[PDB]
């Protein structure tokens, strides 16, 4: 029960509770693979008419999201049945999936949408959303079945089920200017700004074009939809990579955007444009119960403080889900669900104001991270990451804790703890970068544990990791590394109440030589009640070869 508390239930297609006459994939950790990229590292392949996967509802549902893979450059249907009776068709498509690179150019993952000579397809899964005209009770058999006229083949990865309430009306037509078939979002906002009795705008159920960046100014503005399944803001879908959404000027600090969805038209990553909400320096803004897809990011804060992002769904983006940078402090990032981000799902990048401080990243779920980490913290002071669920990273840790500057002006970690408290990390880690001349070499890449503690070129200190379960990480549970030649001494690094279950290589790795010119870790870390269970090779690697690093076994360690 770690992570976000969402109204939808997620059921893996391959669950043993699901009858099927299709083909259940054996798991692997390979990017560019229909198993490796699936939630749970497996899917059920339906490849003939009449092949099905049968789900059983554990909670009532009238609405469904099917994560699936179909052929490149295709659209079509797959059928849904309730208790053996056909009830509709999902619109399945690869419009937003299939991003191309090569095994040695994973730095391009997400950027390049066109197939080409010698190029491998990655980011193979996408989603289909469907609402049915009845609430089906728990115990209903919901069958996904490939009938005549459906797509030639489909990998079924998981099903979201949800009991969606009826749409919520305009809270008060005399205070919220309604968008309508003949009144645009921009026109409603102009009416709002020019009449001080208005609190904001209401966007009814429907599909509403957002073909521009919509600027909020004048004063604090409320933007209220009917619910994310009902109010859909849609980037022009015959265009691609249009920078649309909202941009909140300082005059509109204190605004609220809630209860709606935003459907972008990005088909690859672009660096600069592409955040659904822009709000450089924004303060006291609330973004609540919105569902956003196919943007580069939901939000990328820049000295943005005292904001609240709550109850949101961030799916299938081309870079970070939410990042808060360059002084962003005292933000509440609470109870958000991310799946399929294109870079760090939830991130905090501290830079020069000296540190990002006082942020609370709580009750967060980040899964199917298509590049980089589920959670990432780059420097900062007095920031909390609490009750996290991360799973199924393609290329990188579940949690990155790093004092590398990336060339920006930053002091690294500060004098108050950065705390990871309560986290479950399932099948996290992966391959990235290169390992030429590396120690402990198993392939052409650097190899990443579920949690990466990386001392870079800035101070690495005051890190507390506690109450973490790490299940079946690709390679390692905890991976400690110091950048040479800087050799920053890690101080006050403590690990408490951690279970590392079935890591394929080591429970703990102290990186001895990541690549040519690099050396072992500097400083130390303490371990209290850290259990390593059934490691593939050994509980800990690198201790005897890291003479500048002290492992302190306080108590309760079985290694
Ligand atoms: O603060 C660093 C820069 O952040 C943003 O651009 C990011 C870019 O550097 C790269 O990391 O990709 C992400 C996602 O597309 C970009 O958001 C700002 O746009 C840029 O002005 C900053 O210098
Ligand atoms: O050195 C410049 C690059 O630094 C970072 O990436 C490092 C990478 O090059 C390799 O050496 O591995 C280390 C980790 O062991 C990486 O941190 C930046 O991420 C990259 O953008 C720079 O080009
Ligand atoms: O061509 C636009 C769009 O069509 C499909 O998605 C539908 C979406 O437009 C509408 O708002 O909701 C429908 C029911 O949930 C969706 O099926 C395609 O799936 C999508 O790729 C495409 O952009
Ligand atoms: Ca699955």
């Amino acid at each position: 029960g770690r992570g976000a508390n969402m109204p939808f239930t997620i059921m893996e297609a391959e669950s043993t509770s699901n009858a099927t006459n299709g083909t259940k994939l054996t798991p692997n950790f390979k990017p560019g693979d229909y198993a490796g990229e699936a939630s749970g590292r497996s899917s059920v392949y339906l490849d003939a008419t009449g092949e099905y996967v049968e789900f059983t509802l554990t909670s009532p549902a009238n609405a469904f999201v099917l994560r699936n893979a179909v052929a490149e450059n295709t659209t079509g249907t797959v059928s849904i049945y309730a208790d053996g009776v056909s009830k509709g068709k999902f619109n399945v498509s690869s419009k937003f999936s299939y991003l191309y690179a090569t095994p040695s150019t994973l730095g391009r993952l997400g950027y390049d949408n066109a197939p080409g000579a010698g190029l491998t397809a990655y980011w193979l899964y996408e989603d289909a959303q469907l609402m049915l005209d009845q609430v089906y009770p728990a115990g209903t058999k919901i069958k996904i079945q490939k009938d005549a006229g459906d797509v030639s083949w489909i990998y079924v990865d998981l099903l979201e089920t949800e009991n969606v309430a009826p749409p919520q009306a305009n809270p008060d037509p005399t205070k919220y200017v309604a968008v309508s078939a003949s009144k645009s979002i921009d026109q409603a906002l102009t009416e709002f700004r020019q009449d001080n009795t208005k609190k904001g705008i209401y966007i009814p159920a429907g599909e509403w074009t957002i073909n521009s960046k919509i600027f909020l100014y004048g004063r604090a503005t409320e933007i209220v939809g009917a619910g994310p399944w009902y109010t859909k803001l849609v980037a022009p879908q015959s265009q691609s990579n249009t920078d649309v959404g909202f941009n909140i000027s300082a005059a509109a600090n204190g605004s609220t955007i809630r209860d709606l969805s935003a459907w972008g038209n990005y088909i690859n990553r672009v660096d600069g444009p592409g955040k659904f909400i822009d709000g450089n320096g924004m303060q006291n803004v609330t973004v609540q119960n919105i569902w956003v897809e196919h943007f580069v990011c939901l939000y990328w804060g820049v000295n943005s403080s005292y904001n609240t992002f709550k109850n949101n769904r961030i799916k299938n983006t081309f870079a970070d889900g939410i990042n808060m940078t360059n002084g962003s402090s005292y933000n509440v990032i609470d109870n958000n669900y991310a799946r399929g981000t294109g870079a760090d799902s939830f991130a905090l990048f501290s830079a020069t104001g000296s540190y990002n401080v006082g942020n609370k990243y709580t009750n967060l779920t980040a899964t199917n991270v298509r590049r980089a980490a589920a959670f990432a913290v780059y420097g900062g002071s007095d920031n909390l990451f609490q009750n996290l669920y991360g799973a199924d990273t393609l290329t990188y840790p579940g949690i990155t804790i790093s004092s590398y500057s990336f060339g920006y002006n930053t002091l690294g970690f500060g004098d108050q703890d950065t705390v990871i408290d309560g986290a479950t990390l399932d099948r996290t880690g992966g391959d990235f970068w290169t390992s030429v001349g590396a120690d402990d070499k198993i392939n052409e890449y650097q190899n990443f544990g579920a949690i990466w503690i990386y001392g870079g070129d800035r101070a690495i200190k005051n890190i507390l990791i506690k109450n973490v379960d790490i299940n079946n990480p690709v390679y390692f549970g905890l991976m400690f590394q110091s950048m040479s030649p800087n050799n920053m001494v890690m101080q006050n690094i403590r690990v408490e109440n951690v279970n590392i279950n079935n890591p394929s290589r080591y429970g703990i790795k102290l990186v001895v030589r990541a690549e040519q010119g690099q050396g072992p870790a500097y400083g130390g870390a303490s371990f209290t009640n850290v259990k390593v269970n059934n490691p593939g090779i050994s509980a800990i690697y690198g201790e005897a070869q890291s003479p500048n690093f002290t492992v302190t076994r306080v108590s309760g360690n079985n290694w």
